[PDB]
RNA sequence: CUCGUAUGGCGCAGUGGUAGCGCAGCAGAUUGCAAAUCUGUUGGUCCUUAGUUCGAUCCUGAGUGCGAG
RNA sequence: CUCGUAUGGCGCAGUGGUAGCGCAGCAGAUUGCAAAUCUGUUGGUCCUUAGUUCGAUCCUGAGUGCGAG
């Protein structure tokens, strides 16, 4: 049927360069899928792909929204899909090439569709919505369907609140629309992960950061900033469209010697993004699609085009030819990124919540661990084992009164 | 979403007995899924589970039909997807048991459905379609859409008709109907593939039909050569219906010392359908479901307990969770079962047809190979050799001659 | 002691100029027959020996084996 | 040669009773914020030694290493 080629892979491994040596070879057009990237200008520090490099290569969804709105989600399920439809009644095949890996769950039906099915919400509900207290939004969930309490923690905000407003909009118990999912991935589609050691690539982050700046990007964070700027924004807004970008926050404490230290922390931003985004790639992404995934070694660039194009060329070819493809999905390099130990195997499966009596974070809430798996690693943890000796110690200052 | 369970697996290797104790521990109804025990009676040939051994599981699409009709896909797709519905209507878990593998196909749309699409045949048609000549019916393929055509020797009759019959019936080129389909499975499947080393399965086959004529074979042979005979039968009808089990026309020259070769011959039909078997699983059924299965050794019966039942309900109790299957996927033995090299790679790509000039088949027909791998192979075997030294040695007979 | 045969795993062809097939085996195929069907293909040097002959697996003799006497 | 400072990977607190805060690091989560966000967590015995005292990282006195006229 109908292919699509997607590329995925952590930050700097060379996706879009790859995307458009495909995209010439098997006449296809770019879809980008990078949260950021769908931003007005802000390219150096959003690090778009320059147009004397995409060879013409067509480009869907990339910078096209205004730092006035905030892109998400279903943003992204509807202009994808459009250009996964137009792309295709045109006999060419769709490239969606990015770092955000979670928008992909577009790609197998994994969200719930709260906009076609309007409801005017009562008082009463957003009160419990939009209401200041933390616990009082989660108790609500508990309630009315738990089984999906059960599996958010309840400092969870954002999500916790998220399912409710779904239980409501819906009528539907969130919990059960999930066990109705299918999650079955709408058209034939090839997902390529480009790796690399995370050595070697943490080392060209860093230097990419570097010339990074060289190229002019703190013309573009003070340009941010003037926007910023005079529209009295608190770096608490840091959190919404934009402003969530790794290259602007990093530098507002300087923008009120010190730069160096907020280009250091933009290092490091990047670099756990990094490491977070393998994560998600082999405890969310592969897992979902039943790990129908082939890799592609980008760790010694020196090679790139034996190791990723030319295999990349090859598994494509085929995939693409409507065959079953013949390729080893996995160079024995890497060949462990896809076992079910480094993969699936991780994945939480206890939910059971526990409660720690003696132990409280600054909150002023009491500890909540979820899994008995990880309820022990807290039993057994300092801070839980120094809370039970002043506990235990006081409890005997009486004791000894006797 | 709706779960459904698949047991496959070579003929003796416990098929049946696995599916009953996952039926039970997860409560399931079964579903067999074998091309002749699906006819009415004649039980121990066609070894069926005696009721006294599924704890009263319900069982579908089984010995329901009679000697006088003839089973096959569409017949199998309608009745299985109604048991998939009402079971699933029920609260319970399909789960389709049987060695006839290539029905599978209904679980992911591999089908072409020319019932729903009615059309008056054509004179014209018909006459080529129910033409006394092969290769007429094979040049009328080529003519309206070659791309078909050439994925099919000109000798497969059955099959090349069929295509010729679909182009028809729809109006539309098969080999167009093929790059339009979808082949995503329908309901969250769960694939087990329960193997058994050759040798040993191999040892248990023959065994299994002997103390299998010693229940009362013969008596269910007699049985099916009464309604054979009295009928006008000839042994080439041993290609429709019943009358392709293997058990009874192994016997027809018996029927007309003798009977232990009719049952020799039976031991090999069944041993080479194992084998033939294995061959589907690893080219065509694993290669089609991108290789999501799992494997369950079951060559050493004294353990089964921990290999198979335990193994299973393993899986199946994720499977059936809703969560992500933590299992191996395959034990180290089996290992090498799912590897690329033993499945989608033995699967043929080249398409081109030659044709041999100098060999022929008792047919008179030319040979004709299929892909410039296989086309050398002739060109080398000593049937080729043989043949070109006869038209060498001929031509010069004739340098001679003048 | 009459006579007949003796060919790749099995069952068979054939030929005076160094051999074919069926089955098994191995392999590819499979979108209304699938426990069925189609396709390709690896195995021998024609029991041993001494002769006839330009040359024998096919002729003569003998031995060895097997078969109906 | 007389003063300072030496505490988990880096940076810095600190009470007489057997140690902290920040950066990182590690891990779990993710179905309208995801370059985001929530959650859990490993690390050192306080530069070595002799005293002092019931007790020392912190108190006294040496020795080691770095900074300063
Ligand atoms: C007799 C023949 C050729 C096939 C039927 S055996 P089976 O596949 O039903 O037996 P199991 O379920 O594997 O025990
Ligand atoms: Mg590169
Ligand atoms: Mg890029
Ligand atoms: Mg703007
Ligand atoms: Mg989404
Ligand atoms: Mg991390
Ligand atoms: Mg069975
Ligand atoms: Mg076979
Ligand atoms: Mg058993
Ligand atoms: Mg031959
Ligand atoms: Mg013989
Ligand atoms: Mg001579
Ligand atoms: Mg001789
Ligand atoms: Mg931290
Ligand atoms: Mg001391
Ligand atoms: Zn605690
Ligand atoms: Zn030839």
């Amino acid at each position: 049927s109908k292919k699509v080629i997607v590329i995925a892979g952590t930050t700097g491994v060379g996706k879009s360069q790859l995307s458009i040596q495909l995209a010439q070879k098997f006449n296809g057009e770019v879809i980008n899928s990078d949260s950021m990237q769908v931003y007005k200008d802000i390219p150096i520090i959003t690090n778009k792909h320059p147009l004397q490099e995409r060879e013409g290569i067509p480009h869907h969804v990339m910078n096209h929204v205004d730092w006035s709105e905030e892109y998400y989600s279903h943003r992204f399920e509807t202009e994808c899909m459009n250009a996964i439809e137009d792309i295709h009644r045109r006999g060419k095949i769709p490239i969606v090439v990015g770092g955000t890996h979670y928008y992909l769950q577009t790609l197998f039906n994994k969200r719930v569709d709260t906009k076609s099915s309007e409801r005017k919400l009562t008082r009463k509900q957003l009160d419990i919505l939009e209401s200041t207290d933390p616990d009082v939004i989660y108790n609500t969930l508990v309630k009315c369907d738990p089984d999906i309490a059960t599996k958010y923690h309840p400092n969870d905000y954002r999500r916790v609140q998220r399912m409710l407003e779904i239980y409501y909009k819906t009528g539907k118990k969130p919990s059960e629309t999930f066990n109705e999912q299918k999650i079955t991935l709408k058209f034939d589609t090839l997902f390529l992960w480009l790796y690399s050691k995370p050595e070697p690539l943490f080392q060209r982050l860093d230097d990419r950061v570097d010339d990074m700046l060289e190229r002019g990007a703190l013309q573009e964070i003070k340009q941010l900033y003037e926007y910023y700027s005079q529209n009295k924004f608190t770096p608490e807004q840091c959190e919404n469209g934009v402003w969530q970008v790794i290259g602007f926050k990093e530098f507002l404490p300087w923008l009120t010697v010190k730069l160096e230290d907020c280009i250091e922390r933009m290092k490091t931003r990047t670099r756990q993004y990094a490491k977070r985004q393998v994560k998600w790639i082999k405890k969310m992404l592969i897992p979902d699609i039943k790990g129908d995934i082939y890799l592609l070694d980008a760790t010694d660039l020196s090679q790139w085009d034996t190791n990723a194009s030319q295999r990349a060329i090859a598994i494509s070819n085929d995939f693409i030819s409507n065959r079953p493809i013949k390729q080893e999905r996995a160079p024995k390099a890497l060949e462990e990124l896809l076992s079910k130990g480094e993969t699936t195997m991780k994945k939480l499966d206890d939910w059971t919540h526990y409660t720690c009596n003696v132990c409280r974070n600054a909150d002023g809430k009491n500890v909540v661990a979820i899994g008995e798996k990880y309820w022990k690693i807290h039993l057994g943890s300092r801070r839980h084992k120094s809370n039970l000796k002043r506990n235990t110690r006081q409890a005997d200052f009486e004791k000894w009164k006797i």
